Order: structure tokens, then sequence, then C-alpha cells
């Protein structure tokens, strides 16, 4: 029993963290094998980040001007080259504490942990979804640059986010491990802002689920509704459409408690319109939506109580 | 920006976690140096006369993929120690510590001595945790990390009725009035943990969010009344002193931070939310909300 937001462990994380300088910035790297993998603003002043011309400012820079500190050891730079807004450090040592690891592109609505580091020292983890504006709310500050976002299914790491940016809402912006930036911002100080986000309709379905496994029904209702319907009024509350793809996502979920997807859009565009009267579900007075499917099957119990 | 549940990084003990067998019961294993610290519930109760029966052999402990052999074994309060004829070269270094109601700590979830996830949780003043475990959790154990020193809080025993936790120090001494077996036991009324929630509001307002301050300020006697009301835990001086640092950082004295919380339970939030919560949150200590609004690293 119990239902919490939940990181993975950190460990094999942690023993690929390293610190990254060039000039006067200092971030933070993931050390795989024999290669760092940081943003590519670390070669950037404060000044050429309006309108930087990364290619231009790199092909300026040799391998000793990268200063790579693993604990309390130098790395010796070896090569460098730029993967999209990456940038990959060949290193004269492969990391021994190097974990079984896959890069992976995950789509919004996706959880994973991350792990906050500052001067390639790891200061927490918490757990966080990719949103449907491709933002992140995260807790960083200034030097969390290079920070990763993870996911652990068996003993494999798959690195899905690297830390760049924050925007002015305080929300927060980076890349895949490949160095393709997820939603449509920049690695540029330029006037960007995130889109107006929604909230992931088929996580709070899973969450609805979670609430009944765990014992608690007093939000389900004895209506139906169809695919349509339920996206005319969810989309009125600023919920992302549901698919035919989150409905069969959820069927497992709906075999395991016997309560059918649309009857449980049913409940939820009632939780909408009443609100929850004083009452909570699973210690939450919000409908949660950062917890997929998966992650509710994997920490919940396989019998309903 | 930004303010999330953050637990401390698991790296260090995931090391020390190994899986223990007795007979038909499987369980968590914490190992550090040539000890295996674990419920002494595995050998189900007269613990002391289910021990003598028991022979080093019939402990199976399992490191990874490594058998370790079991050489000896003694009972301390609710904890067995099974001494082992390796040293852990991964142990870090620890410390056991009790903590008191209030007081954070993060969880590394475990089953069959392999680690499945981090959560940060508080002890309730009921001294029951709201965790998130599952049968084979047993053993699991509770840590907070300064500079980098492990120092160990919690080891996981059991499930109450209502779906919290209970459990020891790593010394073997519960905390709460639990006892170790199947019997009739449930957890007290809880109360909020009062200096917990003050600092998250002072939280909010170093994140901009500020709608809930007041031109009031109010007294500790006035104050408490209202608390016991709303079953919240007494505000002490003591309270106030350790609040200090983040009242002269947002210019908020802290019976002034008071007057908002005494508004937030008279009047509740209107609609509005708090750090993304429509609760006052109290599961993160003054000191949680200093270090993460600082990035203190380990
Ligand atoms: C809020 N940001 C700033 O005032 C300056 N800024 C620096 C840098 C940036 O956002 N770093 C930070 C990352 N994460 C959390 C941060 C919390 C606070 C903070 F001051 C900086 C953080 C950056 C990188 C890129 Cl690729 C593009 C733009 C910028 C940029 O605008
Ligand atoms: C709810 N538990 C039970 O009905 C059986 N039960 C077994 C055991 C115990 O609580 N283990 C569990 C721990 N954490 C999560 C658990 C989720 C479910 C679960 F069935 C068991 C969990 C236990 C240990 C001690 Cl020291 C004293 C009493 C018991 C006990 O009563
Ligand atoms: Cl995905």
């Amino acid at each position: 029993s119990g239902f919490r937001k939940m990181a993975f462990p950190s460990g094999k994380v942690e023993g690929c963290m390293v610190q990254v300088t060039c000039g006067t910035t200092t971030l933070n790297g993931l050390w795989l094998d024999d290669v760092v993998y940081c943003p590519r603003h670390v070669i950037c002043t404060s000044e050429d980040m309006l309108n930087p011309n990364y290619e231009d400012l790199l092909i300026r820079k040799s391998n000793h001007n990268f200063l790579v500190q693993a604990g309390n050891v130098q790395l010796r730079v070896i090569g460098h080259s730029m993967q999209n807004c990456v940038l990959k450090l060949k290193v004269d040592t492969a990391n021994p504490k190097t974990p079984k690891y896959k890069f992976v592109r995950i789509q919004p609505g996706q959880t994973f942990s991350v792990l906050a580091c500052y001067n390639g020292s790891p200061s927490g983890v918490y757990q966080c979804a990719m949103r449907p504006n491709f933002t992140i709310k995260g807790s960083f500050l200034n030097g969390s640059c290079g920070s990763v976002g993870f996911n652990i299914d068996y003993d494999c790491v798959s690195f899905c986010y690297m830390h760049h940016m924050e925007l002015p809402t305080g929300v927060h912006a980076g890349t895949d491990l490949e160095g393709n930036f997820y939603g449509p911002f920049v690695d540029r100080q330029t006037a960007q802002a995130a889109g107006t986000d929604t909230t992931i309709t088929v996580n709070v379905l899973a969450w609805l689920y979670a609430a009944v496994i765990n014992g608690d029904r007093w939000f389900l209702n004895r209506f139906t509704t169809t695919l349509n319907d339920f996206n005319l009024v969810a989309m009125k509350y600023n919920y992302e459409p549901l698919t035919q793809d989150h409905v069969d996502i959820l069927g497992p979920l709906s075999a395991q408690t016997g309560i059918a997807v649309l009857d449980m859009c049913a409940s939820l565009k009632e939780l909408l319109q009443n609100g929850m009267n004083g009452r909570t579900i699973l210690g939450s007075a919000l409908l949660e939506d950062e917890f997929t499917p998966f992650d509710v099957v994997r920490q919940c119990s396989g019998v309903t109580f």
C-alpha cells in the first residue's frame, strides 16, 4: 500500500557525473565509456548567448581548453566533436563505472528521474514528466546544466534528457542525449516562451486506476462516455486529447480493476465538473498527471484491494 | 527555480543492499563492514527462543550474484545482526542516527536485495511513515547524507491496516508504540508538522508565490490555539529560531508567516495553489528548503 512519486535509484548515474570547464563556464557532463557528453553552450560566454555561432566558437578551441574533472581526478581530453546541441569530449580513460546504457528519445507524457548536479557532484534525485508543451517542471539552479534524466528498467540505464536552460516562467528545457531539443527551443538567450501547457489525460486516468487498486472508489459513477464526447469535455479543462492508443495502453489496468477505460473516462469528466469536495485521492487534492500507465503497474500491487 | 520532493542520491546505499533468506521468508538486509542488518522477523513470537534454534547456515545472504557466508548471529532489539566472512568493499562512511517526528529522510525501496526506487518522506508525529511498500520490502532503509557520511535512520518492518508504515532505527528500536508481530495495532491520530508547512510557505515566497502574504503578525500563544484547533503540531520557540534564516532571506517574520498560515487554515486556498499544491505541504523541513534553494552537493 501507499503511492509515492518514486524516482529510480540514482547510483548507476552518479558514477557517470563529471565537471566540465571551458574558460569561465563550469557545468556537468555525462561520462560513458571514453566520451563526456555536455551542453555545447559550455563554449559560450553570457554575451555569446544571444546569437552564438557554435561552429565558429568550437573551431577556435583545442582539446586542452576543455577541463574535465571526475571526482578529484583530471581527465585528459583527446578529441572533440559537436552533435546537434551536445558537445562530445573524447577522453583518454574509459569510465570504469559505465553501466549498461542506451540513449532514448521520449514523447510528452513520459516520466523520468532527474539527478540534479552542480560542479559534477550530485545533490538530489526527483521524478518528473515531459510536459505536453515539451518543457519539464524541474528544480534547477544556476550550475545545473548538463544534469540528466533517465529511466532504469532492469539493469540498463536509458538516458533521455540533458538539461540546458530555464525559461522565463521557471520551467526547464533540454535535449535528448543526441543533442536534439525537446520542443521548439534553441540554446540561445533569445525571447523564448513555453507554449500553453495541458494536463496529461492518459496519466490522470492511470493514477485514477492506481487509486482503485489501493482501495478507493468514491469518484466512480454509473455512467460511460464515447471517446469523442470525453475529448469535447476534457479539452475545455485544458486536458490533452485521449487517443485510441491511450485507451489500448490502459487495457491492462482496466482488466485488473474491472473498470472499462470509457467508464473511468466518465469518472474523470465528473471529477472535472465537481472538484473533490474536501476529499483527496492518494493523498492529493489535485488530479495528478506525472504517473504513466507503466509507472502505475510498476509501483502498485498485482491484486486490487 | 522549481520545487520538488527531492531525495538524496542513493548510490552509497545501493552498494549495501543484500537479500536475506531464512526458511520461506525472504527480505532485505543492509551490509556494512562484515555485518548484515535486517528485521529480526526474518526468523518467523519469542524471538530469543526462535533464534537459539537457528544455526549460521540457516541464513542465506546474497549480495548481487554472490552468496555471503554467515559466521555468526546476534539480536539487538528488533534487528538481527548477521556476521559475515567478507567486509563490504562498498561500505560508505556511515552513522546510525535516531530521528525525531517531523524530520525527513530518503527511502531506498528494495525487493530481493535489489533497489527499485527512491523517495523522500517524513517521520509523522504519530511515528508512522506514509511510504510506498509492497510485500518483500521489509529491510528497506531510510537515510540522510551529510557531506560524504550516510546517516541510517530507518529500517522498514511492517504495514499497518490504514496502509501506513512502521519500522525501527538501525539499533532495532521502533519508532512509535508498535511491536514486530501480526497483532491488533493502529496508527494514532496524526497531526500536521507546522514548522515544515511554514518552511514550505517560505520556499513558495522564494519561488515567487506571494498571494497568501498579508500585513498581519501574531503571537506564539494566539497561533498555537489556532494550530491545536486544526490538528497542527504546536509551534515552539525552537521552531521559530530554526526558521530565522528563511525569515531574514524573505523579509517575512515567522509570526508574520504564522498569520498567513492562520488565514489559510480558517479560509482555505480559494481555488489557488502554492507550489502546484492545493494542500498545505508538511514533508519539507527548514533545512530541506535551504538546501534545495542553494544546491548543496554529495
Ligand atoms: C534563467 N536564465 C537566465 O537568466 C540566463 N540563462 C543562462 C542559461 C540557463 O538558463 N541556465 C539555467 C539552467 N537551469 C536552471 C537555471 C536557474 C537559474 C538560472 F539563473 C539559470 C539556470 C541559459 C542556457 C541556454 Cl542554452 C539558453 C539560455 C540561458 C539563459 O537564459
Ligand atoms: C499488511 N500486512 C499484513 O497483513 C501481514 N504482515 C506481514 C508483515 C508486513 O506488514 N509486511 C509488509 C510491509 N510493507 C508493506 C506490505 C504490504 C502488504 C503486505 F501484505 C505486507 C507488507 C508484518 C511484519 C511485522 Cl514486523 C509485523 C506484522 C506484519 C503483518 O501483519
Ligand atoms: Cl516515450
